[PDB]
């Protein structure tokens, strides 16, 4: 149960972390 709670939590973080990434990446676009 909790690695299967870690693991659940740490795709979150990734999720969010590629979110922002991709946010960035856009960001980015519009300067260009």
């Amino acid at each position: 149960r909790e690695k299967e709670r870690q693991n659940r939590l740490a795709e979150e973080r990734a999720r969010r972390e590629e979110e922002e990434n991709r946010r960035k990446a856009e960001d980015e676009a519009r300067k260009k």
